[PDB]
């Protein structure tokens, strides 16, 4: 292969994600599960929220719910830092700045446990204004597809990442979340470090109908380029 992690996503991989989270005080904390596919770059999961309700939409929480699942093509391969971090895993920070709103601070560790891709998360949102979009819950069950843009971090042996998300408001309008992401790896040995390139993202939002409790299940597509 390309990397040694590389050969850790040649099957379809169990995925765990956890996440803490706190909103203008409101706290909460969501559990997923499913899988992954790296091979075809695609993800199925489902979360719940364990503590009653979200207190924002969930598509505001789709982009911290898994990188490494992304389907690089043959010739790529050496551009795939996600992989070439594990087993060990990454760090993934981002701070989400919605326009005219308030932000997210998001702190996750990416890495195997076991045999399963786990996506362990801190997320503290600041500064939401209480009728506002997010708090307000103006938001549409949907996802958009997106273009992430990817650059290796030679000081850090690790990629940054900025691109933004479009949050189809239920008036037809967007409501655009600013990503800004630093992955930094968990272990000493080397890594692939990217040329300059695009992550294409594609998401379906539904439910599970014999699940009543806050639930969203989400069909992840994510490709190179």
């Amino acid at each position: 292969p390309m990397s040694k992690g590389e050969e850790l996503f040649t099957g379809v991989v169990p995925i765990l994600v956890e996440l803490d989270g706190d909103v203008n005080g409101h706290k909460f904390s969501v559990s997923g599960e499913g899988e992954g596919d790296a091979t075809y770059g695609k993800l199925t999961l489902k979360f719940i929220c364990t503590t009653g309700k979200l207190p924002v939409p969930w598509p505001t929480l789709v982009t911290t719910f898994l990188q490494c699942f992304a389907r690089y093509p043959d010739h790529m391969k050496q551009h795939d830092f996600f992989k070439s971090a594990m087993p060990e895993g990454y760090v993934q920070e981002r701070t989400i700045f919605f326009k005219d709103d308030g932000n997210y601070k998001t702190r996750a560790e990416v890495k195997f446990e076991g045999d399963t891709l786990v996506n362990r998360i801190e997320l503290k949102g600041i500064d939401f204004k209480e009728d506002g979009n997010i708090l307000g819950h103006k938001l549409e069950y949907n996802y958009n597809s997106h273009n992430v843009y990817i650059m290796a971090d030679k000081q850090k042996n690790g990629i940054k990442v900025n691109f933004k998300i479009r949050h189809n408001i239920e008036d037809g309008s967007v409501q655009l979340a600013d990503h800004y992401q630093q992955n930094t790896p968990i272990g000493d040995g080397p890594v692939l470090l990217p040329d300059n390139h695009y992550l294409s993202t594609q998401s379906a939002l539904s439910k599970d109908p014999n699940e009543k409790r806050d639930h969203m299940v989400l069909l992840e597509f994510v490709t190179a380029a």
